[PDB]
């Protein structure tokens, strides 16, 4: 790197490598991603610079793009833990419900701004929400998978989570909603609380077939339009739906209430991350301090 000091590798992302870095100039820490392949397209360019303008409290800012020499990289403001990483050391106890409420509330403030300035994530996951000593939660990556594309595959063949993957992502829905992220953090919502992934599939049928085993094989009841999906096949076996107290307990109602709607089929009856804020599950919303060993 030119004006970087690499600090240490923080791991080999989606799109490439990751560093802790520091500005050799202005002494601040960084993460530099280093982005994949033989030219790098403008289109992308224009759309990752377009997001330097999406500031938010609780957006992992995106100090600045650089292309050069083939190589596109990304400076982002640091944070020190990330939210798998923090659920992993929190498993035996269980992070403490005041604080999944807190989380909970500044991701969908975070998505409720994104969605209002037509950005979406697509890609939401518990290691792209990073955390502070402070209590506060930010989402990484916005924007990103619009600008670059697929994922399938990281540059280390790592295999892709399908785990917070949308319903109709997985039928085939060729346009994404802004509904694809509230059902991806009502999924991260429920790992909180369960300290257990909720639809955990190895494959993409095998993620459709967990998420149909636990609410049941969707129809044109409940979801208008699903059979009628490029990816839909009348064949799919019919399971029954599951009832929430036996999904996350032991969340209360109001939890549960919440989270029904972050999870409905139907991605035009899916709360929005705006209504999902006047949810009653906030009204004792607080801002806890985590427990965290940097
Ligand atoms: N912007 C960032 O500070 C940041 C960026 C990325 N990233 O660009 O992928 C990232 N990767 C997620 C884990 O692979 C984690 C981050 N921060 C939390 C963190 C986690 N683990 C270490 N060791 N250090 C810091």
């Amino acid at each position: 790197m030119e004006n970087f000091q690499k600090v240490e590798k923080i791991g080999e992302g989606t799109y490439g490598v990751v560093y802790k870095a520091r500005n050799k100039l202005t002494g601040e820490v960084v993460a530099l991603k280093k982005i994949r392949t033989e030219g790098v397209p403008s289109t992308a360019i224009r759309e990752i610079s377009l997001l330097k303008e999406l500031n938010h409290p609780n957006i992992v800012k995106l100090l600045d793009v650089i292309h050069t020499e083939n190589k596109l990289y990304l400076v982002f403001e640091f944070l020190h833990q990330d939210l798998k990483k923090f659920m992993d050391a929190s498993a035996l106890t269980g992070i403490p419900l005041p604080l999944i409420k807190s989380y909970l509330f500044q991701l969908l403030q975070g998505l409720a701004f994104c969605h209002s300035h037509r950005v979406l994530h697509r890609d939401l996951k518990p290691q792209n929400l990073l955390i502070n000593t402070e209590g506060a939660i930010k989402l990484a990556d916005f924007g990103l998978a619009r600008a670059f594309g697929v994922p399938v595959r990281t540059y280390t063949h790592e295999v892709v989570t399908l785990w917070y993957r949308a319903p109709e992502i997985l039928l085939g829905c060729k346009y994404y909603s802004t509904a694809v992220d509230i059902w991806s953090l009502g999924c991260i919502f429920a790992e909180m609380v369960t300290r257990r992934a909720l639809f955990p599939g190895d494959s993409e049928i095998d993620q459709l077939f967990r998420i149909f085993r636990t609410l049941g094989t969707p129809d044109e009841v409940v979801w208008p339009g699903v059979t009628s999906m490029p990816d839909y096949k009348p064949s799919f076996p019919k399971w029954a739906r599951q009832d929430f107290s036996k999904v996350v307990p032991p969340l209360d109602e109001d939890g549960r209430s919440l989270l029904s709607q972050m999870l409905h089929y139907d991605p035009n009856k899916r709360i929005s991350a705006k209504a999902a804020l006047a949810h009653p599950f906030f009204q004792d919303v607080t801002k806890p301090v985590p427990h965290l060993r940097l």
